């Protein structure tokens, strides 16, 4: 099926027309130098040409777009009448209808962005969804993520990406 509509639309603002969002983790709660590895690489905008042997990758996370004032947005940046806290992660209502969401599929997803006009936007990361298992007894942490910001391409880059860290660590109560 083509989408690309029988004439003109959108776009004419960016340097590409779409972006994959990756999912990261460490293997041993090394988020906090990983993240210093990543600083010093251009990732706001290409893809991750170096991680290190205490990072790792998984596919089954489930994460929504959003504004700067937190609301979930559509991919056009229509505004679905919902909120998210930085902090709790808790929704201000119940889960959207077309909103823009997406699961990692086994090496990131995939989300157009020519509809949307020039402006930043944010990724929230929901567990909501049906995930892969990791909560049972697996080789994840289920340690916390932190929300991501964004904006949009107007830089030399050859494809768009984004990379999704976590800050909390393994509990020390549990045996």
């Amino acid at each position: 099926m083509e989408t690309a509509s029988a004439a003109t639309v959108f776009a004419a603002g960016t340097t590409t027309t779409s972006v994959t969002v990756h999912k990261l983790l460490a293997t041993d709660g090394d988020m906090d130098k990983i993240a210093n590895e990543l600083e010093t690489g251009n990732y706001a905008g290409n893809k991750v040409g170096v991680l290190p042997a205490n990072a790792k990758e998984i596919a089954g996370v489930m994460f929504v777009w959003t504004n700067t004032n937190n609301e979930i947005i559509d991919e056009n940046g229509q505004t679905l009448g919902v909120n998210i806290d930085p902090q709790t992660f808790k929704l201000s209502g119940a889960m959207p209808a077309t909103a823009m969401k997406k699961l990692t599929e086994a090496e990131g997803a995939k989300f157009n962005t020519a509809n949307l006009p020039a402006a930043k936007y944010k990724i929230y990361e929901i567990h909501s969804l049906s995930t892969y298992v990791g909560e049972d007894g697996a080789t994840l942490t289920g340690s916390k993520a932190v929300p991501i910001e964004i904006e949009l391409p107007l830089n030399d880059v050859v494809d768009a990406h984004v990379y999704p860290k976590n800050t909390e660590a393994k509990p020390k109560i549990l045996e």
